[PDB]
């Protein structure tokens, strides 16, 4: 079955992401590194300083529902997912609530440009944020996914209100802008060559070796492929030694 | 065969240090940090501003061979590793050319503490870092591995002539000390716990989801176990959602 060897080749990354002491020092690290650069942020006369925050493997670790995955030998699937969501059990990434937290407390406000459902997520995600400490978790701070996955509209509809986005957290690409949303990773590494400088300011990164837009950059119409396809995309995309 | 199964285990999070800009970004990340720690350090008057770097997966880029085990169905073998090293085809991780050669050219040097071997592997890391642009890598700035793997009396050996090292680089928390070296990883964690405002400051963290100290801490003995006792101890590291 291509659906064990599509999770089978998912489970070191899971291991690292939710054991190593690793991945909780570069969310530690991505968090600090973001504190630094808020503290720094210079925002134009007559704004107000935004952050604007990804939340799925940023702030809230739905690592579980991999595991769960992992164990069962499952693709992703949207009801599967609003089932994990309504089940509750979100943790928090490592440094994701004390940031937030100050963020809130001197002169910012961080607002969670997100692509969980606004119709079907938004209680068991908010449920999920008061319980786990975030503070600001009130309605207008999520902008949520309608129908569209692309963030930069949604961040737009943040400087209309008179707002200075200082900094944009997040896990994936798409978490800074729409530069690269839908292409592939050759696209994707250019525009972080493009921005070199803002890594650890401006944008800021968390790890996720698990999923998310890097996995479509790895071929064209990759996630219209089936189980196999993306299977072999995977081992394709892999550049090796010779052995010589 | 549990080695073919060990080895895709690893796939997903291969191609995200291989192909994904997100990877890159969290490498420009690090550096980034890096220079300003570097940049905003103080040392006690007397001493030299010392960088203390690993090599693997903080430096150098060594994923090729990940790529030929991954082909090959091949555990880690170390005569395997020496062929890669005097392949002399490592490649560079991002920002880490850039940050050496601005430590080096602004009252800073950079040390190289690298469990690449002193006898044989020595010739190969040197060629390569060379080719690659690093700056100062003559001879004496290399701490290889003689017989220990643990690293902190290579760095007292640093302090000892006049330097203080105001930062450590690495993708592995034994880069940084060894307080943890051959730990658990719940021991690991609490390390990190300890000393979470050190991340992105005095110590730079850089991603590794492919290998490290993080898979040996994973369960007691497990570099001791056999490929199905490492697929079971990662497997049963595995924290899952009950699916409900
Ligand atoms: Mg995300
Ligand atoms: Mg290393």
């Amino acid at each position: 079955q291509a659906n064990m060897q599509l999770q089978q080749q998912a489970v070191l990354g899971l291991n690292w992401m939710q054991d190593s002491g690793e991945y909780k020092a570069l969310a530690y690290q991505a968090y600090n590194a973001a504190k630094v650069a808020f503290d720094h942020a210079k925002v134009a006369k007559g704004k107000k300083k935004a952050v604007v925050a990804d939340l799925d493997e940023t702030m809230l670790d739905n690592s579980p529902y991999a595991g769960w995955q992992v164990q069962n030998n499952k693709p992703f699937d949207g009801k599967d997912w609003t089932r994990w969501v309504d089940a509750r059990q979100s943790r928090a990434v490592p440094g994701a609530v004390e940031f937030n937290n100050y963020v809130n407390s001197h002169k910012g406000k961080v607002f969670y440009v997100t692509n969980r459902k606004d119709s079907s997520e938004k209680a068991g995600t908010i449920d999920d944020m008061k319980r786990l400490g975030f503070n600001g978790v009130e309605e207008s701070a999520f902008y949520l996914k309608k129908d569209k996955s692309a963030k930069a509209a949604r961040f737009a509809e943040i400087e209309k209100q008179g707002y200075e986005i200082v900094l944009y957290v997040g896990d994936n690409l798409d978490d800074f802008g729409n530069t690269v949303y839908g292409k592939l990773n050759a696209d994707r590494r250019a525009f972080v060559d493009q921005n070199q400088g803002k890594f650890g300011k401006t944008f800021i990164m968390l790890p996720n070796a698990n999923y998310g837009g890097w996995e479509g950059g790895l071929a064209e119409g990759y996630f219209k492929k089936d189980t196999q396809g993306q299977i072999k995309a995977r081992l394709d995309a892999v550049q090796a030694w010779d052995g010589k």
